[PDB]
């Protein structure tokens, strides 16, 4: 299966109450759920990176796949994760082990859509992306 490429954002589904067990603030949380950020992503052997883009902030992911590494959410819900990103087939499968509980991630792709399903204690929000070519 091959992220690679330019998305740009078609939903967002309950992500400020996502962000409501993640603690970040009322306030923040609509900040955020206004945004319709792009993914970048360049795959390159188990080498991943996934960029989050958006005009109020860019978060970039950059690990190995099957490595655990520390993830830095400063900025987000300033905490820190043990994040291990991990093939479960053809769905990429983030497990953030850390102060809250069940907390992680899947992506997928069907057809010219990117899946991305985000948990954290029960939680979920649902995203969907679609292929882009304008960069
Ligand atoms: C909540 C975890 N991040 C990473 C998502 N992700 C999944 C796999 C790789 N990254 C999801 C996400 N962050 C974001 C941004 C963001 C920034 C400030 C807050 C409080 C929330 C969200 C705005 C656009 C980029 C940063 N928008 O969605």
């Amino acid at each position: 299966v091959d992220f690679t490429g330019y998305w740009k954002m078609l939903v967002n589904e309950n992500f400020e109450e996502y962000l409501r067990a993640l603690d970040v603030n009322v306030a923040l949380r609509k900040i955020a759920n206004l945004l319709k950020p792009d993914k970048e992503i360049v795959q390159d052997g188990d080498h991943m990176i996934i960029r989050t883009l958006s005009t109020f902030r860019n978060y970039i992911m950059d690990f190995q796949v099957g490595k655990e590494f520390e993830e830095d959410l400063t900025g987000i819900d300033d905490r820190k994760c043990m994040t291990t990103v991990s093939w479960d087939g053809d769905k990429l499968q983030c497990v953030q082990k850390g102060e809250k509980e069940g907390r992680g991630w899947t992506q997928w792709i069907e057809g010219d859509e990117l899946h991305l399903e985000m948990r954290v204690e029960g939680v979920v929000c649902k995203q969907v992306f679609k292929k882009v070519q304008h960069h």
